[PDB]
């Protein structure tokens, strides 16, 4: 029995990551942005809130190398969650915020909106894999880093796909951008036209209804300036842009 509309953000208030954008900047690590936003939620909740910590988007693209495919040139999201299981990740914040143990290296940018950051450019470069942690910030790395469990795929069922968010916290998930989703603003978005931009992955984090139409609850990483704040809503219930198709997740090793 699942509710009719659940925002992972409500039902763990407790958890600041859930209700969290982040900045992938100019490079193309939506792959791991989806898996370490969700991780990062998932470990607080696993929990019970004694634990909450910013996933390190950094050790995750640098770090897991061509088994997750190439860093910011694109990459595999069931791979994230595979490095997060076998070689855990430590944790890291937002860019020049110092927080945690690897904080992102890449500078936010402005996507597809005009802001006070620099546009974004085309993809860059992958930072190096360093397996240390910032000056001052402690435990080690190797102490630092935190484990998955296990990693799964969801099935492409809109039910399964709502009872893991419902028991398990936010998912990975990810779909085709059309160039009609690059200006939302607000709503459900159909895609009715435009160019295929690209697979996007995503963190999944409820679902609703808005006027009859039914939608999933998603946390884009193109900072809080794009988008609803950050966020998104898709029409969910028939697989559109395959945001139904490469949903994954895993549970913490405490």
């Amino acid at each position: 029995k699942l509710p009719a509309s659940f925002d992972a953000r409500e039902q763990w208030p407790q958890c600041p990551t859930i209700k969290e954008i982040r900045d992938q900047g100019s490079c193309g690590s939506c792959w791991a942005f989806g898996a370490v936003e969700a991780i990062s939620d998932r470990i607080c909740i696993h929990t019970n809130a004694h634990v909450s910590v910013e996933v390190s988007a950094e050790d995750l693209l640098t770090c897991c190398g061509s088994m997750c495919g190439d860093g910011c040139n694109g990459g595999y999201p069931a791979e994230a969650w595979n490095f997060w299981t076998r070689k855990g990740l430590v944790s890291g914040g937002l860019y020049e915020s110092h927080v945690g143990c690897r904080p992102y290296s890449i500078p936010p940018c402005e996507h597809h909106v005009n802001g006070s950051r620099p546009p974004c450019t085309g993809e860059g470069d992958t930072p190096k894999c360093s397996k240390i942690c910032e000056p001052g910030y402690s435990p080690t790395y190797k102490q630092d880093k935190h484990y998955g469990y296990n990693s799964y795929s969801v099935s492409n069922s809109e039910k399964d796909i709502m009872a893991e968010i419902y028991k398990n916290g936010p998912v990975e998930g990810a779909f085709s951008v059309y160039s009609d989703f690059l200006l939302y603003k607000s709503g459900v978005y159909q895609h009715v036209t435009g160019e295929m931009m690209g697979g996007h992955a995503i963190r999944i984090l409820g679902w609703g209804v808005e006027n009859g139409t039914p939608y999933w609850l998603v946390a884009n990483s193109w900072n809080t300036d794009w988008g609803d704040n950050g966020f998104f809503k898709i029409l969910r219930g028939q697989d559109h842009c395959g945001i139904e198709s490469e949903v994954v997740a895993g549970i913490p090793r405490t």
